[PDB]
């Protein structure tokens, strides 16, 4: 039925798949560039704290700025912004300056996102068009190719990045940080982020439960070459859950007039932030499901290795669409390292919990529980746990068993053998002992002869 056209951006109609569909019933036209007020704010290593404005209307502003033609460029695009953390975008720039020389462009479209939800969702079309226009200006006027460019889009910004990429042949990367479900999940490739929008698309899922009734803002749909579901993708450690409701006031939530626990939705960028300075902190394991992963079915890493979730995901060698699982901490440091162990019991039959700690040249882990029940000699129990550090080369391990019941005859349990497997290392470590220990007492095992 209807169409609106904007200088240099083309036309936008309120037709399917944009409007009048089951997923997007309302026929909506995007707001004008003038009403959206998109700004391109450049930060560089040399101007890390204060921005330089880049203008679509005046391409020579690029030349005037400290934009470097021999550095890579990352655009960082917001979506939902929580009242108490407006500066994550510029925090991300500063984190990148710690590891690399880069042009950091923060795309501010707040006025465009300050709408009803469904208006904001359509306004994505124009903002994406604008980012694409910037990439064309760089290519044509500055001979600066989109192969040097990475779009990082959070929330609604993920689909803005998607739109930019679809109009930009040769764009090297998009990261979608918890792309939103509402008005995008299950829509055609045109409408949303999808793997064709760049050469490499990686997506982090952190609030992926259905919007109704669970209030998960993110999507569970695979939208990248690599889709990561830390902690299962739906509920993050350290984050409070939203209350279940058959009524969702999207307009209210998006406006900030109605209560919403944004934690899960925000974690996607928090994990990304941390990954920049922890290039091995977020190894992720290919698996069919989180349940399978937690059942110790998807460990260790395949022959070609595990991808890192986050900044170093583009380093990953063995790439159709692949689903990856991992666990993170509940707070900073979020980084974790997964280990798998098998303990072969010795001594006498008892009842309790068996724990192990790993000791290496880089440090040692806390004690992790492996099994709790009847402890019979000769039996093997195996388990996988996510520890807070890479211990390096493991020199020794400590075993302990405990229960919470009085055992009058003071039984002793040991381990004849403990095998340890690190996620990313091919070598298994074997530790041995002839000894047994009293309850709640550390037995040290050294390498097997
Ligand atoms: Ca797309
Ligand atoms: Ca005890
Ligand atoms: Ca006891
Ligand atoms: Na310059
Ligand atoms: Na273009
Ligand atoms: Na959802």
């Amino acid at each position: 039925m209807k169409e609106v056209c904007y200088e240099d951006l083309g036309c936008f109609s309120d037709t399917e798949p944009w409007g009048g569909t089951a997923i997007r019933p309302l026929k909506i036209l995007p707001w004008s560039p003038e009403k959206i007020g998109t700004r391109f704010l450049l930060y560089t290593n040399e101007n890390p704290n204060n921005f330089q404005i880049l203008l679509l209307s005046d391409p020579s502003t690029i030349e005037a700025s400290n934009f470097q033609m021999d550095r890579k460029t990352r655009f960082i695009i917001h979506g939902f912004i929580d009242k108490g953390d407006e500066s994550w975008v510029t925090d991300m720039c500063k984190k990148l300056f710690e590891v690399e020389e880069v042009n950091c462009i923060c795309v501010d479209w707040k006025k465009g996102s300050q709408a009803t939800y469904t208006q904001a969702a359509n306004n994505v079309r124009v903002v994406g068009a604008q980012v694409a226009q910037m990439l064309d200006i760089l290519l044509t006027e500055y001979s600066y190719p989109p192969s040097k460019v990475h779009l990082i889009g959070h929330s609604l910004g993920a689909h803005v990045a998607g739109e930019a990429g679809s109009k930009t042949p040769g764009l090297s990367r998009i990261t979608g940080l918890d792309p939103v479900e509402a008005s995008f999940e299950s829509t055609p490739e045109e409408v949303r982020l999808d793997p064709s929008d760049a050469d490499f698309v990686d997506v982090i899922h952190t609030d992926a439960a259905p919007l109704i009734p669970f209030l998960g803002f993110g999507t569970n749909q695979q939208m990248g070459h690599l889709d990561f579901f830390p902690n299962g993708g739906e509920s993050m450690p350290g984050c409070k859950k939203n209350a279940l409701s058959q009524i969702v006031d999207l307009d209210g939530i998006w406006a900030g007039t109605r209560d919403f626990v944004a934690c899960n939705h925000l974690r996607s960028y928090k994990y990304y932030l941390e990954s920049i300075l922890n290039p091995d902190g977020f190894a992720a394991y290919p698996c069919t499901s989180y349940k399978s992963f937690e059942s110790d079915k998807c460990f260790p890493c395949p022959d070609q290795g595990c991808p890192q979730m986050g900044h170093y995901a583009d380093k990953f060698a063995g790439r159709e669409q692949q689903k990856f699982f991992l666990n993170t901490g509940e707070a900073s440091n979020f980084a974790r390292w997964r280990y798998g162990v098998s303990i072969t019991l010795s001594g006498r039959t008892a009842t309790g919990q068996i724990k192990v700690a790993l000791f290496g040249n880089k440090g040692n882990t806390h004690q992790y529980s492996i099994f709790r029940g009847i402890l019979k000699p000769g039996s093997t129990h195996s388990y996988e746990f996510d520890a807070k550090l890479d211990v390096g080369t493991i020199d020794k391990v400590k075993f302990l068993w405990n229960n919470n019941v009085i055992n009058p005859t003071l039984p002793k349990v040991g381990a004849t053998k403990i095998t340890v497997q690190k996620g990313e290392e091919k070598t298994v470590y074997n530790f041995c002992s002839e000894d047994t220990v009293r309850e709640d007492t550390l037995l040290t095992l050294t390498p097997c002869p």
